């Protein structure tokens, strides 16, 4: 397993614009277009980023290739991220992963906003960090997604998405 395969278990694939758990327009692999209530706004967005008059529909093709940039972006955010960096830095490969999807899911900001987790990731307090992140909006929200992250992070292996 890896980024890519974790992510298209928890974001799935979808060929039409739809709406976010949040009731956001989405489409393809996860990628929000807009926050906006228009589904005129999202199809302009959706135009917009693939460079033709899509009419609310994509090929698989497209639907890739906005994933491997968003995924890109997600690492290099991390990456330039004062506070997401030096975790991501001491972490292991699997656990990397872990935040990347967070990343993805909930953007840089978001993720930084989750001080304390931080900080016992950091420290490599696997279970302390477990229990803490899932005392958040994110974990009552989207609790089976939620779940399968934080298993990752407690455990450093990919079983939570084996069952998957």
């Amino acid at each position: 397993m890896n980024i890519f395969e974790m992510l298209r278990i928890d974001e799935g694939l979808r060929l039409k614009i739809y709406k976010d758990t949040e009731g956001y327009y989405t489409i393809g692999i996860g990628h929000l277009l807009t926050k906006s209530p228009s589904l005129n706004a999202a199809k302009s967005e959706l135009d917009k980023a693939i460079g033709r008059n899509c009419n609310g529909v994509i090929t698989k093709d497209e639907a890739e290739k906005l994933f491997n940039q968003d995924v890109d972006a997600a690492v290099r955010g991390i990456l330039r991220n004062a506070k997401l960096k030096p975790v991501y830095d001491s972490l292991d490969a699997v656990r990397r992963c872990a935040l990347i999807n967070m990343v993805f899911q909930m953007g840089e900001t978001g993720v930084a906003g989750f001080t304390n987790s931080l900080r016992m990731l950091q420290q490599k307090r696997w279970d302390e960090a477990a229990v803490n992140l899932a005392k958040s909006r994110w974990y009552n929200q989207t609790p089976n997604r939620a779940k399968r992250v934080i298993t990752t992070f407690r455990t450093g292996i990919w079983d939570a998405y084996k069952n998957l």
